[PDB]
């Protein structure tokens, strides 16, 4: 039983954001303490690139070790569809393992973003949760975040993208607060960045 | 050169459900074409058993071999955290290779359910969306389904579960209906089965 490789495709923040650097990720696991060395070769349209960085092999932590490669993308190239191909040669293997990966190919379908307010019932607790519903989104790359009056909350978490059936995707980001903050009436946003919105960016009010 | 071994948990819908038949996965990779032949063990705490049936062994794009054991599991036995071993031997490697998997151990927490109408918003498009949040709640094994008045409907997608902050697990169902069957204050309800509820089984009502 040799080693494995994943192919992690860049951060959808980064790729909407020009300030940013989308990059990337070949990863590779289970790799012989014996033999520790590992070939990468990178592939932006069958045509071999030399730019990529290699990080610092941590210890896998049971003598196997962990081994990424980073390249840094064009936002455009990506944005494009360019095809991204990692290659992992090492000795403990038959033939050198080849993953590729691309920002999926299709009709970009701007979300629509609504958000919910609590069930009557959580009015219980002490702790509520605020509901944001993004819909109706292709390509599934995209980023959501939660702030009231300029300020980020953290306390929240987001689904994985899902595809619905008419072929496009949706997700929800829970929020949790403490009642009172929301029976006050501060006013929490959603908001939302992927391609198909204008200027990438959306937001969306509450309550 | 080597071959591997995964082990996948029933569907989590299947141990839920009487009439489902949920079964556990050993699943074996990397299986030289020279050597195809491949024993199963099977363990249900320490002790072997013998009802497990084999799959036939597909062959891979890259020629070599995927071959899977399927192991059919008492509903009881799964929940009660009985834990299941199996143990795969084959002549291109030196010790049998061997994984042992269990529902995973933790409070089982029961969890709550929370119905959510449509935003004012949506009340614009032909089509609205019915939000039935379900949170709190632990194992990640569930299963959601809505229906009206007795009947099923299925025009619904549900998240998968996830690792909320507190350690517990949360998802949202949505289903989507024509405006007016909502307008007309149609009865819809969110049905939730899961362990750590009483007779495994909640349902939660929604809207005017």
């Amino acid at each position: 039983g040799g080693p494995s490789v994943f192919l992690f495709p860049p951060k959808p923040k980064d790729t909407l954001m020009i300030s940013r650097t989308p990059e990337v990720t070949c990863v590779v696991v289970d790799v012989s303490h014996e033999d520790p060395e590992v070939k990468f070769n990178w592939y932006v349209d069958g045509v071999e690139v030399h730019n990529a960085k290699t990080k610092p092999r941590e210890e896998q932590y049971n003598s196997t070790y962990r081994v990424v490669s980073v390249l840094t993308v064009l936002h455009q190239d990506w944005l494009n569809g360019k095809e991204y191909k990692c290659k992992v040669s090492n000795k403990a293997l038959p033939a050198p393992i080849e993953k590729t990966i691309s920002k999926a190919k299709g009709q970009p379908r701007e979300p629509q973003v609504y958000t919910l307010p609590p069930s009557r019932d959580e009015l219980t607790k002490n702790q509520v949760s605020l509901t944001c519903l993004v819909k109706g989104f292709y390509p599934s790359d995209i980023a959501v975040e939660w702030e009231s009056n300029g300020q980020p909350e953290n306390n929240y978490k987001t689904t994985p993208p899902v595809l619905d059936s008419d072929g496009s995707f949706f997700l929800y980001s829970k929020l949790t607060v403490d009642k009172s903050r929301w029976q006050q009436g501060n006013v929490f946003s959603c908001s939302v960045m992927h391609e198909a919105l204008h200027n990438h960016y959306t937001q969306k009010s509450l309550s």
